[PDB]
């Protein structure tokens, strides 16, 4: 109809309740399910749908074995009903590709996905399902992006890029498309010194995204972004509670302008809703690796360098795989205010499970209550042993 | 459209007609179908369609193995259309959860699904495809609802949920909802004295529910809502013609404001028509277990206590399994009065049969005929041989 | 939107073009197809569908073996797109039973299904895919209906029932049917002795109906309707071109008001289009079996006892399995002529080859051209040693 | 709504970017894909859809075993979401055939089919879903048509088809046909001397074939259609850079109205855009056999015989298989030129292949781009030892 505005701002967060949940995995054990990875979800103004990129492959098929790599000319960014699995059946192909996001601006859909070779990779811009604009490699070294939804407001669809070293100072560029085409770009600007796989979410005209410093940070850059001047801000969450993996121990004061130290050259896409005493975190339980997952309640976060929780909801044990994670709200839902929503990625398979030859997940997705509400685990739920 | 207001009596049972069967164990033999239980069947203006609890897992699947236990996280509440089978790529999930009921109000549907640990679920209501309201546990002890439709009138679709003991005195409470929010609760009133599953179907602007006494009755618990008041009142089904199971065999007197004593801490999920002579009610052939199925004719089975029958039919052989059976009408029907429907559950696997490891189940469901029609049994059709 | 009216003639017959096959013994050798029988070709204003009962199992699994019996409580009719095969989940159910008919009326679909034992079956009239009215048996000896297509006029859906005796007398209705109920049923009338599964067309406001006489004839009945007087007639093909299976060889002189004699108790759905010159009749090549098929073009059949062909084209060679044959046409199709079209059954398994322990069909259906077109013939394609 | 008018020019090409790809092959190894062959890509208003023509049976069916044959009774054109596969359970059948196009004309989708015996085929053209004319074999030698969609304009859709020798002078004839019935027809008239696969696409009222010159042309021959004026030529791309498989080597100078002589009796269906300096040809890399292809952009090579690349790009490896390309362009796009879009189809099994006894292929297809990208190969990705 109208071009959706971002006029509301979060609902109060107390608890996370269940939204969805596919158990790929398990289903796909005996019935034809894709092999993916990097899910996200993201809502139309009627229907909200999983995404992913495919493998191009069903895990029980032969093709299975490899899918432990990222970038192949058999990726495709995958979308399907809310909780179904990803089924050669069901799955809709929104584009090619091995790195994408996509978001509905309120009229129609624009998906994004990116290909090529490492070294000359291009993004090409769907809008109502048409290719409408290319972006050709910058810095020559895998173009990537959000692997998340994108926001937009009055139209105007900001996307966070990033091209050149994944352990060394990159090309990260904001594009402001409209209907498919490009308004403007900027070159990062602010205090974040490497960005990767931005989560992103948008409330009372701005839009905020929790990225990734694989180089140096543990503690995760954010972007804020004015959508009508078409400008932005980064910094990184000054918080303690250290929210990338794998990470050091929480220290009592964290950085607001630098990477926490401690890794190098790692990290996991993540995500937080960053909005004054309501201020939620999410990250794995383990700061070795990608494993377990609990949201917690920090209080001014973004801007106190020595915030720490007040309120916690484990989403997943640490006895269970987890994986990358994102923000999603439904900006057409009834109400005065938007519902932060979130997925968790539950990677299977290789690295952690190499008893199979191939690497797929699950997803597991939650939204903000009022309700101070009970909590429950989410695992994946499928036992290797029965793919073995 | 506008909600729908239940405007109409009950249409004369003479007869039940056959409405729709899925075969779904028999076709999941060899085809991806899901393993399910808590089945049902509910109507949209436009379409009438299977619901049940989905195991998410297919039955030919290794993780199939397990299936008999009640909650786990990998539940979810999917709806089918009528007659196919619960597969893997038609099922819509509705929401995600081990316990649930759902109705549509005229205008959209609304569906309610439980999830957590025994001390610690929360109910999460589903209006238009969105979660819009969430209740926690009130007696931290495994809340469930219905597992069967509810029922709405003029935008308020009432919905009892029990919390507690399933062998003693429990907190049940009826909720009434509009577009998803709470407009009111009660606390269960009337001589009913456990509460559990309730079936429901509406005439002439009252709602009837026939439920489960777990703890001691064998007779069946009724609640009688009143949408406009938003007030209920409830007691027994009066008649000696038992319907819960496992039960004692049938005296010459019921009971109207107790349970009928013989068999305590078990039952199963049951419903009957409630409309003077026009009274129909259905049981399990076996007084001992879910085996067999028949609708029985007992004018007047609510307030007489010497009630017997007076026309009957059978749905399932004695030497048949059967499982659940519940209450459903399509109200967007042509015509002058309502058609009362119901569906049968036909549990296959464990406990009963446990060669296999699975238990799952399929659907039959019938509704009224004025004529008085032959009758033939329903049989779940499947061989477990097949599966071992 | 408005009832349809048969206000066309047919087309000029000069030969047979393909319209829909769906190879799905083929296919379901690795897929999931449902073993189906009686399979026929139907059409709404907006598209034309596959229609056949279901026998509630895949042909691969388990529950194939004994799909050979008519009559069971996991048959279906089902419907699905125009030369898709019936598969497990493309399959819509319009309503359980052994024995059906449907047609569309211009606003919407009528449906029936009849189920039952033998001496206790029932006919359930669906119409806008709701139950409407029921029928009990009248002569208790397997109600049974077309297995075909019904046709409109106005909104009179007359239908061609048959209960008791197949190899005797037995008790013939002509139903007419108005949104789903009862207008008016008469008993069968004229010369024709023993009615069964009628195949019927519609034009110029009269319906023609081509059936089956179990009994007797191995010329066939023929029943002519007035949708609008809601009267009939009955009588046999005149021609000496005998078309039921099995049959003696063709005399020279046929029968024109009794059964043509030398074949008792046993027969096959069949059909004609009887138009003057314009008059074509199908049949199977073999005079022993369902083998091979055939268009004969046989001037003034229905009123010449002596009328021979003169024109033909095979449809499958005798060489391979044919089955039922039936007609429909488009009527919501361009033009200024109803395109006659009809379909032929190839029954695979079950009983002419007994290697497997099933018994299925695939179709094959044409529609008229007024062109001389070349001729193929159209064999089911599967390899029975495949599926051994 | 209004027939589409072709009144736009193309967009520069100055690349090529991924636009879809099914990967069919690598899944189809484990989930119900068709086997298939002849594919092509073609849009309506609202959507484009994949197209070929299925073989009647999945790759990992035994009936797979034969599929190198071109014509059987079980072939089919189908459609299915673009870069899905085309599965048993999402392919559309459109007609029965083995040879075949299609176009959308703005209001609804023309679909022509032709079946038959080598000496006694016929095409019947399907409109809106219906069949509308047939026309019989005139040379009776395997009646063939594209293989790739037809282009219309202002309801007029020209198609190319040739009956009789694919080894010497044939019967090529272009049909004009509007809502499915004949307009007119012509014999084909011009310098070329063999015509077969027309791949054809539309700009600024003009229609422009490349085809597939089988008994005598390396070079390609090209039919320009006037579909107003309802009159054509024809001649042969003057270029040197040959295009056509098997062929020889390129020379300096080529031939405008005769073929290049070097290879007899065969050739692949194949596409290029005319259009002065914004020309660019496909072909396969290989001068051999269906291996590797490319696209090279050969300013002026419809008129200048002496014609040399001036930029390029890979799409498929020689040391990978392709097969047949063509033409297609969403004429429905936002923006003011037409966007040159193309597929090649990945031949997989025999005859090269010969380990399995099948025969099928995957899709891959681009579209322009007005900026220069980076190039990557595209391979089907299948391994053939899974099959074995
Ligand atoms: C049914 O469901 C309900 C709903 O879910 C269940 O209740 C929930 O229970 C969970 C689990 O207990 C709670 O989660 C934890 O929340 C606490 C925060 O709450 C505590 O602290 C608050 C703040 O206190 C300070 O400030 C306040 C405010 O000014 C001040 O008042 C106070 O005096 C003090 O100065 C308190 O307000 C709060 O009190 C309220 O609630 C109590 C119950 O929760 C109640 O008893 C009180 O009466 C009062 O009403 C409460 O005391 C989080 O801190 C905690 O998260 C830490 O712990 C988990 C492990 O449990 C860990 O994984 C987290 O990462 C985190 O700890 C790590 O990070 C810290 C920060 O750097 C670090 O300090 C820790 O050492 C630790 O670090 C290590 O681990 C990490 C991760 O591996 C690693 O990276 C580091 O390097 C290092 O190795 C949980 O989130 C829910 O809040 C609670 N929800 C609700 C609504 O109640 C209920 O239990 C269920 N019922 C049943 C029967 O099961
Ligand atoms: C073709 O299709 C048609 C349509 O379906 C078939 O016909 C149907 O046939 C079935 C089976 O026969 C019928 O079902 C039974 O119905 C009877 C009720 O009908 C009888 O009783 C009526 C009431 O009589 C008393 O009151 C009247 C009224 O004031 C008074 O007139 C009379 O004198 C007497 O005082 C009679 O009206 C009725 O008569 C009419 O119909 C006759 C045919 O039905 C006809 O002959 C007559 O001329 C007249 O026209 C008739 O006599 C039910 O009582 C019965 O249900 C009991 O039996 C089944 C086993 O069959 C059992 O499973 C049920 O649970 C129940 O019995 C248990 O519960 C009782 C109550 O507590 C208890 O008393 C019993 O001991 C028994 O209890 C034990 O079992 C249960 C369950 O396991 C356990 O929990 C207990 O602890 C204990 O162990 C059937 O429902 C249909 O009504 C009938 N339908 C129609 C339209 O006719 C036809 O047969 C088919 N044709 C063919 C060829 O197959
Ligand atoms: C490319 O495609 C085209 C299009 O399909 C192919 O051409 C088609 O070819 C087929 C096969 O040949 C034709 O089918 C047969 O048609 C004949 C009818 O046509 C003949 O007879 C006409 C009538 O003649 C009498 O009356 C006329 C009219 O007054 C009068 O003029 C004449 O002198 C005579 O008095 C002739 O008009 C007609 O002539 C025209 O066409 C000729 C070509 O067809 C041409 O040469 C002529 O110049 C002229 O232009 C022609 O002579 C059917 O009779 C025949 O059906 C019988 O035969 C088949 C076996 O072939 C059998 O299965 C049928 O059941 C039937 O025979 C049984 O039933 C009879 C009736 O009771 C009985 O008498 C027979 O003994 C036999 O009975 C036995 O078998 C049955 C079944 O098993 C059993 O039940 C009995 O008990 C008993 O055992 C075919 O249908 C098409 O018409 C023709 N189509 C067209 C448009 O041309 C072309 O061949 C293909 N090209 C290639 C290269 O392959
Ligand atoms: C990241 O992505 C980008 C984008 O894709 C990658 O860059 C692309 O790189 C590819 C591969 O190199 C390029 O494709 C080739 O293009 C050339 C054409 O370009 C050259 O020639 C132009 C024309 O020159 C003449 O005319 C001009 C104009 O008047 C005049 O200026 C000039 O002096 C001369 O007189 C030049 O303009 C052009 O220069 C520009 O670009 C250069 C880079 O490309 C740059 O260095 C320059 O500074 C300048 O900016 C350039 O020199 C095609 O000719 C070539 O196609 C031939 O070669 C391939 C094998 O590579 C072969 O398969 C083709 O069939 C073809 O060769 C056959 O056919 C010929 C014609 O008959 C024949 O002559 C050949 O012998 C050969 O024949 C044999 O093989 C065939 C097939 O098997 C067989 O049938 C015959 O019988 C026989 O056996 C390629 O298409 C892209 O254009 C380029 N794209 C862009 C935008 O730059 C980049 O590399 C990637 N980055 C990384 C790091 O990987
Ligand atoms: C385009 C691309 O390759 N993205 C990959 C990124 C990058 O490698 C890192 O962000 C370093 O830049 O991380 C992953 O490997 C990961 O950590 O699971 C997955 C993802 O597919
Ligand atoms: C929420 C839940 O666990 N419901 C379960 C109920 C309760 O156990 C009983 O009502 C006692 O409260 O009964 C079942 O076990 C049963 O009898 O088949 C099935 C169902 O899943
Ligand atoms: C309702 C029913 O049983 N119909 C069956 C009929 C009747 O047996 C005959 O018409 C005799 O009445 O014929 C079949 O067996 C047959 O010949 O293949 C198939 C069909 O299922
Ligand atoms: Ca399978
Ligand atoms: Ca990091
Ligand atoms: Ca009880
Ligand atoms: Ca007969
Ligand atoms: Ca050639």
């Amino acid at each position: 109809r109208d071009f959706n505005n971002l006029t509301k701002g979060l609902c109060t967060i107390n608890s996370w309740h269940i939204y969805g949940k596919d158990n790929a995995v398990r289903i796909g054990e005996d019935s034809d399910v894709l092999v993916t990875r990097e899910p996200y979800v993201s809502c139309d103004p009627d229907e909200c749908r999983f995404y992913a990129l495919s493998q191009g492959t069903t895990i029980r098929g032969k093709h299975s074995n490899g899918t432990i790599h990222d970038r192949s000319q058999y990726r495709a960014l995958i979308s399907w009903p809310l909780s179904s699995p990803p089924t050669v059946y069901n799955s809709r192909v929104e584009c090619i590709g091995w790195s994408s996001t996509s978001c509905h601006d309120g009229k129609t859909r624009m998906s994004i996905c990116i290909s090529g070779p490492n070294n000359n990779a291009s993004a090409v811009i769907w809008y109502n399902r048409r290719p409408v604009t290319e972006i050709n490699t910058w810095a020559r070294n895998i173009l990537r992006t959000q692997e998340s939804e994108c926001v937009c407001h009055n139209g105007v669809c900001p996307v966070v890029f990033t091209d050149g070293s994944a352990t060394g100072p990159a090309e990260t560029r904001i594009y402001y498309f409209k209907e498919g085409k490009i308004l403007k770009w900027e070159p990062l600007a602010g205090t974040a010194k490497h960005i990767e796989e931005c989560s992103c979410y948008g409330e009372r005209a701005e839009i905020t995204c929790t990225c990734r410093d694989n180089w140096q940070g543990s503690n995760r850059p954010v972007i804020r972004i004015d959508p009508v001047a078409m400008t932005h801000t980064s910094q990184y969450i000054c918080s303690p509670v250290l929210t990338d993996n794998p990470r050091p121990n929480d220290p009592t004061v964290g950085k607001c302008n630098d990477p926490y130290p401690g890794n190098n050259n790692n990290g996991v896409k993540g995500f937080s809703y960053l909005d004054g005493v309501n201020t939620w975190l999410g990250r794995t339980i383990s700061i070795a690796s990608r494993s377990g997952y609990e949201m917690l309640k920090v209080p001014n976060a973004l801007t106190d360098d020595k915030s720490k929780p007040t309120q916690g909801q484990t989403i997943v044990l640490n006895t269970d795989w987890s994986g990358y994670s994102g923000s999603f709200m439904d900006y057409w839902a009834e109400g005065e205010c938007y519902r932060a929503c979130f997925y968790v990625e539950l990677i299977r398979g290789r690295p952690k499970e190499d008893k199979v030859w191939w690497t797929s997940n699950s997803i597991v997705s939650m939204c903000s209550s009022t309700e101070f509400l009970g909590q429950w685990d989410w695992p994946d739920g499928a036992k290797i042993e029965y793919f073995l």
